[PDB]
C-alpha cells in the first residue's frame, strides 16, 4: 500500500518530477529527470500539451500543491520514443534563475536492466491523482512479467511515474495497464542515449 | 619512467587521489580510497591539518587543479596507524550530493602481500608536487627491499603502490634521496588494523 514522501529532495526522491498540464481544467502527471535538461514521462502525458511544449510544467521535488522547493521548469521540445511504446522525453528549459532541472536535483540512474527478472521487489514512486495534488506517494511492488518493451508488476501507478529497482535505479516509466510500465530495454536505452548524452545507465 | 594519467576515472586510477590541505598557503599529497568512507595516506600529510579533519579535501580522481570529475569529500576523522610507520586513514563524510566516496569510486583492492618479492615489477601513481597541480602520474618501479612495515623500490606522499594486479601492496612516504623510495609494506599487522577501522575493506 502506498506511503507519502514528504522529503521529496533526499535520496532517490528528489528526481521524482510532478507534471502539471492546463487544458477546462488541467490534466496531471509523473516524471522522473535523468538529464541536465530532460525528463522521461509517457506519450499521453505529453499529448495533454496539443503540441505545445509550454503548455507543460515540470515541478521536480514537488511536495504539495503549495510547496514546490525545487520551483518549476517549463517545457521546451517533446521527444517521442519511435517504438510503440508510452515513452518521450520533455527536454525543459532553465528555470528564471538560469539553473538546469539537471543542476537543481541528482538526475536518475537507469538501469541497464541486465539483472531485472519476475519476482523482484520494486516501487513506484510519483504523484496519483486520487491524491490531494502535485503529493508524492511510493507503492511497493512484485514484477510479474517482463517482454519486449513491456514490464508488469503487481494498487495504481500514476502516469509517467518512475519504475525503481532495489538499487534506486529506474528500470520502468509506468504508463498504466497488473500495472504496466515502458521497460526500458536496450533499443529503449540506445533512444536515451541518442537524446540525452550524460544519460547515467548503471 | 613515468608517465601522466589523463583517463583518471577508468580502471585501477579511480581510486587514486589528490589531498589538498591549506596552511601562508597549501601542501598537497596523495592517498588512495580503500573504503566506503575511508583513504589511506601518510601521517605526515594529515598531520598538516593540525587536528582538525575538515582542513582536509579529498579529491578522488583528479586529473588537473580544473578538472575534479568525482569532485570533493571534505576529512571527517583521522585515524592513524599505532606502529611506528607512515600510515594513517582519513575517514571522509558524504559530499554535497550526500554521495559516499566508495559509492563514486571502486574501492582500491588490498594486496594480501602474500606473493610479494623483491625484484618484483611495481608502479607507484599519485599527484607528484614537481608536477601542476593535482595532475596524476604513475611510475614504474622496481621492489628491493621488503622488512616489517617497509617496503623500498627504485624508480609522492601517500601514493598506492600497486602490484602487476593492480592491488595496493604498499603506501609510498619518502625515502633517502638518491638511494631509495620508502612505502608502508601492508603487512598483515598493517592488514589487521585496515579492518579493525575499514568494515569494507578488500583484501585479496
Amino acid at each position: 500500500n502506498r506511503h507519502q514522501i514528504f522529503n521529496t529532495t533526499q535520496g532517490h526522491y528528489d528526481a521524482v518530477s510532478f507534471i502539471y498540464i492546463p487544458i477546462g481544467g488541467y490534466m496531471s502527471g509523473s516524471g522522473v529527470v535523468v538529464g541536465e535538461n530532460e525528463i522521461l514521462t509517457n506519450k499521453h502525458v505529453v499529448n495533454g500539451a496539443k503540441g505545445n511544449p509550454r503548455n507543460i510544467s515540470v515541478h521536480p521535488s514537488a511536495k504539495n500543491e503549495n510547496d514546490y522547493p525545487n520551483g518549476k521548469f517549463v517545457g521546451q521540445e517533446i521527444i517521442p520514443y519511435p517504438g510503440n511504446s508510452d515513452l518521450a522525453i520533455l527536454r525543459v528549459s532553465p528555470n528564471e534563475h538560469n539553473q538546469h532541472i539537471g543542476q537543481v536535483v541528482k538526475p536518475a540512474t537507469i538501469s541497464s536492466n541486465t539483472d531485472t527478472r519476475i519476482n523482484e521487489n520494486i516501487t513506484v514512486t510519483g504523484y496519483p491523482g486520487d491524491k490531494p495534488l502535485a503529493t508524492m506517494w511510493e507503492s511497493v511492488g512484485k514484477v510479474v512479467y517482463i517482454g519486449g518493451e513491456e514490464l508488469r508488476y503487481d494498487v495504481g501507478g500514476n502516469s509517467g511515474s518512475p519504475v525503481f529497482n532495489g538499487k534506486n535505479q529506474v528500470i520502468g516509466i509506468h504508463y498504466g495497464g497488473y500495472n504496466s510500465s515502458v521497460y526500458i530495454n536496450d533499443f529503449v536505452q540506445q533512444f536515451l542515449r541518442n537524446n540525452i548524452p550524460d544519460i547515467n545507465i548503471q
